[PDB]
């Protein structure tokens, strides 16, 4: 029960308008067959070309929404719309290409697939509301076989090239002309009721239809990510790191803990209401103040409102102290908060488009996060970077020139000479600090906040 058997049955009532006459009973097996493919009753790692919803979750970084639309089969020429936002013109002889063979055409998608693809994934998972004319033209740009390795590294194959017949994965795949062993998911076998655009409207204002394949391309990968990520929510499953993963993981500990420290010695709250994670630990374990939790799963369609996590009546007083909402994403943040937020826009290997202008984080585990909204910190400011330690100047044990900073907030720079120590730790947090932002994280704070408060912290 891990792979899709080739003799589950697909629904056909989809493809009968592309297809008249369709079998309603239909296997995958024959339907591979249809489309032109021979699957050779092959045991070679590629047991069918479609997969199941849980595969496809397990590889979402993978996905392409693709859709094709008659322009006038054989006779007529096609346009391809991939979730890139390109379309192609295919003739049998936003961005909108002109006619041109499918011997050029196939060069155009397997470089278009592999700049999106090489530093996300070793696959592509082709994202479909099955019509017919998507399913049927994949013959003139698809070649299947026994899974193979790169001609140039160790990663699975993912191109074929006619030319010097040999494959090749998405990083080395330059002049290549046949998308090799691809993979592939119709949504319209999850059970939905009217068509495509009636389904993503429901969930998704941001995605509007000009009644082009790159727009249908766009709304199929949309309506998919609604399903598994937002409506359904699994954090069991697992991500392999392809990034800075774990050095912005790091950089996260490092600047939650520097910035609540800060914020308890200048302010000396009495009380700090940290509201998120249900696992969620003391970030300043060393520190005065009363911490008491609120349990709150990341909300993964729309952010939460303040209302409904504070009020139905805890400290109860979420206005004594501070609240501290590590990335837990509400519709407008009280005054008395520091914050952490996801800003969706960032473009990254990380971050995927999302639902509704929200976003896909897979970092580990997928998050999809709601739309970033300006509107949700007016009660706040955004959180200007500081170092502060108070830690004794002593070097111990990395080549120096002397640091000087405003904002490293230590004894010796008191002292007026930042000692070599604070200077390799203020570098350090600088990188750390620097590499969560480019993520796209945003810090917020209380208006009432200045670093200028921490210098009495010595005397
Ligand atoms: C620990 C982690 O990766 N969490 C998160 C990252 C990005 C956006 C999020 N929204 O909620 N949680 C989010
Ligand atoms: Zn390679
Ligand atoms: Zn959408
Ligand atoms: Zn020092």
């Amino acid at each position: 029960p891990t792979h899709l058997s080739v003799d589950t049955k697909f629904k056909t009532e989809g493809l009968c308008v592309d297809i008249p006459g369709i079998p309603k009973d239909m296997t995958y097996r024959r339907l591979i067959s249809m489309m032109g493919f021979k699957m050779n009753y092959q045991v070679n790692g590629y047991p069918n070309m479609f997969i199941t919803r849980e595969e496809a979750i397990r590889h979402v970084r993978a996905w392409i929404g693709f859709d094709v639309e008659g322009c006038h089969g054989t006779n007529l020429p096609l346009q391809l719309g991939f979730s890139t936002g390109v379309n192609l013109v295919a003739v049998p002889t936003p961005l909108m290409y002109k006619g041109l063979p499918w011997n050029v055409v196939r060069i155009k998608i397997v470089q278009m697939l592999s700049d999106t693809l090489k530093n996300l994934s070793d696959r592509v998972v082709f994202v479909l509301w099955a019509h017919g004319f998507e399913l049927t033209s994949m013959k003139y740009f698809v070649k299947i076989g026994p899974e193979r390795t790169c001609c140039l590294c160790d990663r699975r194959a993912t191109c074929f090239s006619t030319a010097s017949d040999t494959y090749a994965c998405w990083h080395h795949s330059i002049g290549f002309d046949y998308v090799y062993n691809p993979f592939m998911i119709d949504v319209q076998q999850w059970g939905f009721t009217g068509n495509l655009q009636s389904n993503h409207d429901l969930y998704c204002q941001v995605h509007g239809n000009a009644h082009v394949a790159s727009c249908d391309a766009i709304m199929t990968r949309c309506l998919a990510v609604h399903e598994c990520f937002v409506k359904r929510v699994d954090w069991t499953i697992e991500y392999p790191i392809i990034g800075d993963e774990l050095k912005i993981n790091a950089a996260c500990r490092k600047v939650q803990h520097m910035v609540v420290k800060a914020a308890l010695l200048a302010d000396k709250f009495p009380v700090l209401h940290d509201i998120g994670n249900p696992k969620a630990i003391k970030c300043v374990p060393q520190a005065d103040v009363e911490w008491k939790f609120y349990d709150a799963q990341p909300c993964s369609d729309k952010a939460y409102k303040i209302e409904e996590l504070f009020y139905s009546y805890h400290s109860d007083k979420f206005t004594d102290g501070v609240c501290l909402f590590w990335n837990c994403n509400v519709d407008r943040y009280p005054a008395n908060s520091i914050v952490c937020r996801f800003d969706t826009r960032v473009l990254s290997n990380l971050n995927l488009p999302g639902c509704d202008g929200g976003s896909l984080y897979v970092n580990k585990h997928a998050f999809h996060t709601p739309a970033f909204d300006k509107s949700a910190f007016v009660n706040l400011k955004q959180l200007p970077f500081f170092y502060y330690s108070d830690s004794p100047c002593e070097s111990h044990g990395i080549d120096y020139v002397p640091l000087k900073s405003a904002t490293c907030i230590t004894r010796c720079n008191l002292g007026g000479a930042v000692c070599r120590h604070h200077a390799n730790e203020y570098r350090l947090y600088l990188d750390a600090y620097n590499m969560m932002i480019s993520a796209g994280f945003s810090l917020w704070v209380y208006k009432q906040f200045d670093t200028y408060n921490l210098w009495n912290t010595f005397t």
